[PDB]
């Protein structure tokens, strides 16, 4: 699977332009994504153009983080989708929380393969 991690990142992790970032909008891209076989119980999205996203890769965007992550010098804007009812199977409702910060992904030749959604269990 070469490249094949990146693409998986953007499938779960990344939505271009959003319209209305509230939880109708969560439980659709979650669905759509395929994220309801068993539900997600958190899942973020991040927003705006890709060539961002994957300088955060180089020192342009970001800087070491952690053990073996990467931190993002620019924020961007993000929805985080929490699942909502305490079952594991669908159907799968989803509360939204549209945010605006930097974030923390794992990188792999130079791209984002992994986001760590720890930052964003704002609890």
């Amino acid at each position: 699977q070469d490249n094949s991690r990146y693409t998986h990142f953007l499938t779960q992790h990344y939505d271009a332009k959003p319209q209305g970032r509230d939880d109708r909008y969560c439980e659709s891209i979650m669905r759509r994504r395929g994220l309801t076989s068993p539900c997600k119980d958190i899942n973020t999205f991040i927003h705006g153009n890709k060539r961002s996203i994957k300088a955060i890769c180089e020192n342009k965007n970001g800087n070491p983080h952690r053990e073996n992550l990467r931190i993002s010098k620019s924020s961007f804007q993000v929805t985080t989708c929490k699942l909502h009812g305490g079952s594991p199977w669908p159907p799968c409702q989803y509360r939204a929380t549209a945010g605006f910060r930097n974030v923390v992904v794992a990188c792999e030749n130079g791209l984002p393969v992994h986001l760590d959604q720890s930052i964003f269990r704002r609890p």
